[PDB]
């Protein structure tokens, strides 16, 4: 990926994530992915600030084989432009659990059917300053 | 080894890089790499317990272009096995300095002036909890 990349993880079901960093000032977007590989994630988590006709949406998908499944997007954006971001990623059997900066959490179905989280990365627009393990 | 693996930490100079981890309860010894990639070491962080003919010693070396150099061995050893253990890591052009869990600091020649660290990996008996970038 363009930003920090961390694989033999093995996070195994009920474990979490806990990521800090900050989003670049002219970023229409960031990302934060998590799976088996960079070809197959459990999670693709997109904040977009403005990009592909999204404007502050929190969209989420998987990817499998290389193909991306069906998006799922949240109601509530609280991420803002030039600035940090928390997020906390439990991984789960049937669901990962996402919990954002204002408390907010939602989960996203464990499509690939994964026994384990091996693979995290971020892309360019987001700077890792911290990431731990629960 | 087994342990995690992080790339693309682009680890600058002057920036300080603080990894804790669990210290498996039945380890001889543990290591924590960092450098450009496994054949290219800035920094390979072995603190030994009883392993290789050493005890309680902590010895570093570098790697460059696949061949070892001549170790470096610490007189402190702020380390046990089973137990948490945080060291920070930061660098010039002439010398890493490494910050062990108690305060103590030693500085270890940079010997491949790496443009930065990019490269992060931690064997079968250092399990990562965290890793932070000041
Ligand atoms: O699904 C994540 C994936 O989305 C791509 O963009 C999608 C876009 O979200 C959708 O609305 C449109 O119909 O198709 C686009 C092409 O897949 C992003 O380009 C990609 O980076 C991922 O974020």
């Amino acid at each position: 990926a363009s930003g920090l990349v961390a694989s033999n993880l093995n996070l195994k079901p009920g474990e979490s994530l806990r990521v800090r960093g900050e989003v670049a000032p002219d970023a229409k977007s960031f990302v934060l992915n998590l799976g088996k590989d960079s070809n197959n994630l459990s999670l693709h988590f997109n904040p977009r600030f403005n990009a592909h006709g999204d404007a502050n949406t929190i969209v989420s998908n998987s990817k499998d084989g290389g193909a991306w499944g069906t998006e799922q997007r949240e109601a509530v954006f609280p991420f803002q432009p030039g600035s940090v971001a928390e997020v906390s990623i439990t991984f789960d059997q049937a669901n990962l659990t996402v919990k954002l900066p204002d408390g907010y959490e939602f989960k996203f179905p464990n499509r690939l059917n994964l026994e384990a989280i091996n693979y995290m990365a971020a892309d360019g627009d987001f700077k890792i300053k911290s990431v731990a393990f629960d």
